[PDB]
Order: C-alpha cells, then sequence, then structure tokens
C-alpha cells in the first residue's frame, strides 16, 4: 500500500523532531543544506540552513516563515529545497496519480521502500522516493523527465530523529522574528487534476503601467503560472528549460503568453495554446 | 595574530588522530556522489575507525590499532595490517606536513564557511610544479577536515571530499565500543637490492620499500618494484625483463596513472599518484648498472 505508506511519510515529517542533514544535486551542482523540524506548544518549527559559504538561514514559527541571508511571511511550510513532495496531501493525489512500489533498498544506513509518484495522464514530471521503513521520513527523492532523466535531486546524507530539540530550536521558539480580479481568458486545456490556487493583475516595471495577468494553477504537487500580457513587436515565441523551471512564451493574436512552472516542455505549450479569449 | 599554514595544517593531522569524532561526507568524482560515514575514536591508546558506505550493499572497513578489516556483501571478510584505512580520508588528512614543508607550499588563501563551520583554506602545492595539488578547507575550532579537494596541474579538479554532517568529541558509540571487543576475521597473510634506480625523482621522494615478486605466468619471471613516497603521493617504479608484446603506454584514470616505457630489454612501469608528464620522465631517467 504504496498511498499508506506516502500519508505515512508526509504525517512523519510534519509531526515528528528531526534533523535531516542532505544534499541538493542538479545542474548548479551539489549544495549542503541542514533542515530541522520540531513540534512546540502546538506549533510548527523548523529550520533549514545553507551550510556553505554564506549564511542563508530560512526558519518557519507556526505560519510565519522568516528568511535571512531580512523579512518575514505567512506560510504553512518553507518552501523548495526540502521536498515540497513531503508536505503533499497524498489523498488529494490518489485519484489521478499512480503510486507505484519498486521494492526495498539501503539509503542513509536504512531499509527503504522505494515509490514511484506519476500522474496517470503522461502529462507531468515524476517523482521516486526512497523512505526510511522506520521513521517513515524521505532519505532520498529523484525529479525525472517524462524520459526518466533527472532534474533534481535530495539525498539524506546523516540524520537523526525523535531527539530533543537543539538549543537552537528551543531559542527559535521564543525569539522576536522580523514579521511583515476577474480576467477575459481561461485556459481551455489542463492536465487532469490541477485547479486554480489564485488570480493576480500586477503592473510591470514598466514606463507604461501594463498590467499582467497570472493564474497560479496547482496540481497539489506540481504547479504553474499562466501569465498574460499584451504583445508588443518585441513578444516571440519561446521555450527555456532549466531545471524545474519550465519557461514557455507563446504569442497568440494581440497576447503574450508565458507559462513558468514544474512542466514538461510539451505540456506548457500545449496549455499556453488552449487559452481562449474575449 | 594567526599561524602560518603549515602550523595549521599540521594541527588538522594533530586533531584527525587523537579526537573522537564522526564525519558523515560525500566523496565526489567522474562516478558520481558517493555517501560515506567516518568514525574514528582512541580506545586504550590505540586507533579505532569504521568506514561505512551508506548506500547499497553495506560496504565496510574498520581499523583497531594495525589490523584494517574489510567487510563486503555476500563475501567472506578478512584483515590486513595497515597504519591507517584507505579511500575513506583523503591521504592529506595523515599527513605530516614538517616532514612536507622543505619542498611544498603551504598557501592561505582565506576563510570560508563549509557545514556551518569557519574554515581556513589553504593551498599545498609541491615546489617543483611536478604533482597534482590540494586545497583544503579546515574547520576553525576542531581542526578536523571540512573540505578536500585534489586538483590538477591545470586546476581541474579530479576529487572533492566534503563533510555534510559531523560531530567531534561526543562520546564514542556503543556501535564503536562494540568493535573494540569484537572478534576480527583472521588476518591473511623479496627482501632485496636490483640493478637499477631512477636517476630523477621530483624534489621530495624517498624509496619505502623494495621486493621482487613472481608475476603470474608460466615463467616465474620477476617482477622488481620500488615503492617512493614523498609523505603525501606515491608510486611504484616496476621493471621487468621486457618481451616482444612490451609497448609504451599511458593511462590515466583518476589518481590511478599508468605508464609503461620499453627501453633496451626492460619493461618500466610507474604506478601512482602523478601527472602523466612526471611518470613519464622518471620512467626514462632510470640508469641500469650503477
Ligand atoms: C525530448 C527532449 N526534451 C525536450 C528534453 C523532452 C524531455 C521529456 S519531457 O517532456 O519530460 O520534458
Ligand atoms: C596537458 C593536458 N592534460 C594532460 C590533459 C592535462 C593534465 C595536466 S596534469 O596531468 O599535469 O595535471
Amino acid at each position: 500500500a504504496s498511498g499508506a505508506l506516502l500519508q505515512q511519510m508526509n504525517l512523519a515529517s510534519q509531526s515528528l523532531n528531526y534533523e535531516l542533514s542532505f544534499i541538493s544535486i542538479n545542474k548548479q551542482g551539489v549544495e549542503s543544506l541542514r533542515y530541522r523540524h520540531a513540534r512546540l506548544d502546538n506549533r510548527p518549527l523548523a529550520q533549514l540552513l545553507q551550510m556553505d559559504g554564506p549564511r542563508r538561514e530560512v526558519v518557519q514559527r507556526g505560519n510565519e516563515i522568516s528568511y535571512f541571508e531580512p523579512f518575514t511571511l505567512n506560510g504553512d511550510y518553507i518552501v523548495d529545497s526540502l521536498p515540497s513532495l513531503i508536505y503533499t496531501d497524498f489523498k488529494r493525489l490518489s485519484p489521478y496519480y499512480d503510486f507505484i512500489s519498486v521494492g526495498r533498498t539501503r539509503i542513509a544506513d536504512r531499509l527503504c521502500e522505494v515509490i514511484r509518484v506519476v500522474a496517470r495522464d503522461g502529462t507531468r514530471y515524476s517523482y521516486i522516493v526512497w523512505m526510511d521503513t522506520e521513521s517513515k521520513l524521505p532519505m532520498r527523492v529523484d525529479l525525472l523527465d517524462r524520459d526518466g532523466e533527472t532534474l533534481e535531486q535530495f539525498r539524506v546524507i546523516a540524520f537523526n530523529v525523535n531527539q530533543d530539540i537543539s538549543s537552537s530550536m528551543q531559542t527559535l521558539a521564543k525569539a522576536n522574528l522580523p514579521p511583515l480580479a476577474k480576467f477575459s481568458w481561461t485556459p481551455t486545456w489542463l492536465p487532469q487534476g490541477f485547479s486554480e490556487v489564485s488570480s493576480s493583475r500586477r503592473p510591470l516595471p514598466t514606463m507604461d503601467n501594463m498590467p499582467i495577468e497570472s493564474r497560479l494553477y496547482s496540481d497539489g504537487l506540481f504547479s504553474f503560472s499562466v501569465n498574460v500580457n499584451r504583445a508588443t513587436p518585441s513578444s516571440t515565441d519561446q521555450m527555456l528549460r532549466t531545471g524545474r523551471r519550465t519557461v514557455s512564451t507563446s504569442v497568440r493574436d494581440n497576447a503574450e503568453i508565458t507559462i513558468v512552472g514544474e512542466l514538461p516542455p510539451q505540456t506548457a505549450k500545449r496549455i499556453a495554446e488552449n487559452i481562449k479569449f474575449g
């Protein structure tokens, strides 16, 4: 029951005290991170630290996420390294994802269940998760191409679980932190599972205050934005894929459509070229 | 009010040999990113160590005094004599920097954060431009190595050692305490002078041992070996009787260079952590009948 195992991983991630020492591998290279999580006063407490170079820090205290290099904002979880699929509602996903068992294997000196998370309609990237058989915490996570090429890799190098909370986190618990629309277009085609999260109109940083209209879509796991703005003679069709960011611009009619998010290029384009106007 | 680079390096060496610690590190090279764990302690005025491969089959290597035991996937384990576990730590760590200094330069490149620690950054370069070099990041408190790169003469990195998490001075683990008293696999099993010597060696190198060994051939063809080291890098000069099938060739993989040259009736093959150019220069400077 992979579905159940994945739900358990999510739950372990949200409710245990733990420290993960892990590396993030992608085209940029091998980055060294530390994540600490705890529960204190029935409230989440977390720290993501960049280990090498300048001291980039991010902390979570309840729904306050404070960033450091010096602000804070609201959110239910730290984003985009610590594998956002760890905070995924897998019950929400099951109708349109397959969870596939690929057996057990040693990662980080632990026996792990290995599970593929694939969207049924062949439309998105996929994950494969190695989870600790005891703690249920994620030991390794690969983000994969539709062609099986790896875009991003999360690998735990050392960890501990169930220990009492660091002086750091014990401090952070009390320490004071920094604290801080209707469109004329819709997408006619979205991959099975996606639904709108928010809409916004934003003035572009240009001499004309030219609006850009954005819809944020998510399927509980992957997310992207559809951005529309009035076309100019300098607007062009183009595709850029780096890692998990695809930027797909297409010009249709008098509009500049740009899709930004975790999507195979093909899918982004298919969305772009299915927006109905008027 | 900060020490010369050589004093720092000596400190790191000392820290490595006398502290109890655990390094969780990755070694990066053309193979990929491999995840290792190294534990070191001293118990009964004796070294105690464990190198564990963290992913896949459970490859383990352990040190107890001067015995090194090798544990493997579905294999009978064995023990050898050795002063330290190899392919663990970069060899750089066991180095005697007092010894190296007449022929190496130790160059400060400042301080930087590795593994949430302020580190001194130091290049270790051989003065005669003859070898690969290292750059070390060393924890400013513990003195332990936090990162180590081995570099081409062109600055390309051949191998990288990076600690991801570590602890120091913490109690010797009950796993390690078990090892001290554990049953180790039984220890598993020539002294001569030759007619040839290398006339050119990089500044610093000196002979470690000599041996004559019968090759695994129908004729019991001897092969004569001199092991050289400079305290950091090491190589062997191997001579054997040339055959019609003996050819000049160079193979460099990572930090193994195999350089064969045939001069006169001899097949000379140099094996070790040396730039190809240097290996060849040694091979083609052996005299015979000295
Ligand atoms: C086939 C070549 N590219 C564009 C990289 C496609 C890779 C597969 S996909 O759809 O997941 O991006
Ligand atoms: C000079 C070109 N090659 C041999 C490829 C670069 C290696 C330089 S080396 O071996 O001395 O570091």
